[PDB]
Parts: C-alpha cells; sequence; structure tokens
C-alpha cells in the first residue's frame, strides 16, 4: 500500500529549475481530497471546461463567469499560475456566434456579398469575447491558449488547416484576429500559444510549423505552442516528442505540454480492463518506464520548455474513460496519472520524482 500524495515530495519543487507543474480541475475539485493534493504538489492549474466559450458567454452579452472565477480565485489563494484555456475552439463554443442577423447559420450563405458580412460579423463577436475575458484574467493568467486545434490531422486544403465553421466562414483571418486581438488588450508581456494535440506526429506536426513561420512572417503576436500530449506508453516515441519541441523552439517560441495524460491503452483504446482493480500491475510498471522517460527529456528541454500540465490531478477524474467506455460497449477503465484514485502514489510518481 503506497502513501498518500501528501506524504510524498513535492512535484512542483522538484521541478522549479525546469518548469511549472500543473493539473487541470473543475471548480468542484477545489475542495477536499483533491484541493489537499492541488496545493502540495502543483503550482500551476487550468480549467478543465470552465474557460471554453460556451461556458463563459453561452448567449450573446450574457457572460457567465463564477465557475471560471472560483478556479481563478484557487490559483491566486495558493499562488499557482494560471493558464487560460481557450479562447477559440470549434468545440463547446455557442452556436449564436455563427448565427447571422437573420437567425440562419452562416455556413448556409451563398451570396457572395453577405458572405462577406457574415465574417465581418463574426470576427466582430470573436473580438468581443477575446477583450471580454482578457479585460477580466489578464492579471491572472501566465499563458493563453489563444486558440485550440485548428490545424488538421489530415490534409483537406494545401495548409493543412482544420476546415472547422471558423475556417469556411473566415479562412484563416480567425486565427490572425485571435492572437492580434489578445495582445491587443492582454498587454506585450501576456504569453500567447497556440495548442494542439498530435504535435510529434507528420503531417500534423508540419502543417503546425508551418503555419507558425507564415503568422510570424505576417508579425502575427505567437509566443509559443501548447503540446497537448495526450499520448500512449509506446507513442509517440521520444524522439518524435524531442524533435517537435527542438523545431519549435528553433522559431523562437516556447514550449508548454498542456493536457499530459499516459493512457495505459493504444488508439482506438481497446481491449480495456472493465474495472481499476482489473488493471495488472505491470501496466503500471510499464507506464512508470513512460514517465521517467518522458520527465527525463522534459528536463533535457527545460530551456525551451516553461510548463507542464496533466490534464487531471489522480485517476479518479479522467476524459480518457470516457473513450474507454466508448470503444470497449460501455465498460472501461484509463489511469493515465501519477497518483491512483484514493490519492495514493503509483510506481510512475517514484520515476518522476527522483
Ligand atoms: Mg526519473
Ligand atoms: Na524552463
Amino acid at each position: 500500500v503506497q502513501p498518500f500524495a501528501w506524504q510524498v515530495a513535492s512535484l512542483a519543487d522538484r521541478y522549479e529549475e525546469s518548469f511549472d507543474i500543473g493539473a487541470a480541475v473543475e471548480p468542484h475539485q477545489l475542495n477536499g481530497r483533491q484541493g489537499k493534493v492541488l496545493k502540495h504538489h502543483y503550482n500551476s492549474i487550468v480549467a478543465e471546461n470552465a474557460m471554453k466559450p460556451i461556458s463563459l458567454q453561452p448567449e450573446e452579452g450574457v457572460f457567465t463567469w463564477d465557475g471560471a472565477d472560483a478556479i481563478v480565485e484557487f490559483a491566486r489563494k495558493n499562488n499557482m499560475n494560471l493558464r487560460f484555456h481557450t479562447l477559440v475552439w470549434h468545440n463547446q463554443v455557442p452556436d449564436w456566434f455563427f448565427l447571422d442577423e437573420e437567425g440562419n447559420p452562416m455556413v448556409e450563405e451563398t451570396n457572395e456579398a453577405k458572405r462577406q458580412a457574415n465574417k465581418e460579423l463574426l470576427l466582430e463577436r470573436l473580438e468581443t469575447h477575446i477583450k471580454t475575458v482578457v479585460e477580466r484574467y489578464k492579471d491572472d493568467v501566465t499563458a493563453w491558449d489563444v486558440v485550440n486545434e485548428v490545424v488538421d490531422d489530415g490534409t483537406p486544403n494545401e495548409r493543412g488547416l482544420r476546415e472547422s465553421v471558423w475556417y469556411q466562414i473566415t479562412g484563416d483571418e480567425y486565427i490572425r484576429v485571435a492572437f492580434e486581438t489578445a495582445r491587443k488588450y492582454a498587454g506585450e508581456d501576456a504569453k500567447l500559444f497556440i495548442n494542439d494535440y498530435n504535435t510529434e506526429v507528420t503531417p500534423k506536426r508540419d502543417h503546425l510549423y508551418n503555419l507558425v513561420q507564415d503568422l510570424l512572417a505576417d508579425g502575427v503576436p505567437i509566443d509559443g505552442v501548447g503540446h497537448q500530449a495526450h499520448i500512449q506508453i509506446d507513442w509517440p516515441t521520444i524522439d518524435e516528442i524531442r524533435t517537435s519541441m527542438e523545431m519549435f523552439a528553433g522559431l523562437g517560441l516556447d514550449n508548454q505540454v498542456t493536457e499530459l495524460d499516459v493512457s495505459l491503452y493504444g488508439w482506438p483504446p481497446r481491449p480495456a480492463f472493465p474495472t481499476y482493480d482489473a488493471i495488472p500491475q505491470e501496466r503500471f510498471q510499464a507506464q512508470a518506464d513512460r514517465y521517467n522517460q518522458l520527465f527525463e527529456l522534459y528536463e533535457e528541454l527545460d530551456a525551451d520548455l516553461s510548463s507542464v500540465t496533466f490534464w487531471g490531478i489522480a485517476d479518479n477524474h479522467t476524459w480518457l474513460d470516457d473513450r474507454a467506455r466508448e470503444y470497449n460497449d460501455g465498460v472501461g477503465k484509463d489511469a493515465p496519472f501519477v497518483f491512483d484514485p484514493n490519492y495514493r502514489v503509483k510506481p510512475a510518481f517514484w520515476r518522476i520524482i527522483d
């Protein structure tokens, strides 16, 4: 039986010369056993859901700040840094954004002059949203996910841009405007990130690289790349992760690991173990080895890596469970962290604290 997280060495203290150690949180997790773990180990947090666009402006002019504010207050109370996730995404984003003045979806418009008017209207809505949120949180936020997941996994166009509703209506302009507007209101010292998953694998990595270089060439203010790092035990390789970070560092950009979890399964995540107890020890040991290697790499690259955030706290709450259940007939349990569901340490904890 392993000791509780609050009886072992602080991970934030361990990594204080190298990078922040962060966790994704929900407002209901800032008390009790999760609050205890968070205060002991982490010096950074991010909102899992409460700061996404639909969570902040669910209808036009109506802002819902309470969940977000609760997360900011916790960060402030405990001297934590704060990532803002996220100003722009194609999911968890309110429908009203993309309706024209008559109330119909902008993608349905065919008349060229009305499409141009719709584009202008959407970019204006984007600016007001960004302005309002940034004005509220600029003094608390230490890194912004300005845009999230705007690069595609395939090659639908030559630039590899995701053809979401944002792209369909504005092309790449929404990305430009998001960074320009964030810089404008948050000030020159705000750290502006483009965040994405599979930043380690081609062709996506190269599309992202090319995007960043294009935008930099046009003077668009991008300070860093967010590597979601939703990874597996054997995939991606240590070298693929290294090469990605080194590429972006080479452009003068900061790297952050933003949503790290180490799944016990492949993609798709099957076969999955039906419960936490059914998970065999080898999986935790294999995961410990993986975590060791990751964090040695992270330390090696610490001149170009400022923060490492896990997409959760302990194994009792992870979006990876939803995924497991989805490909295993409604039953499955993943275990991605260094703390187990009872907040006791796992083998991976020892292997990254040493
Ligand atoms: Mg180690
Ligand atoms: Na660093």
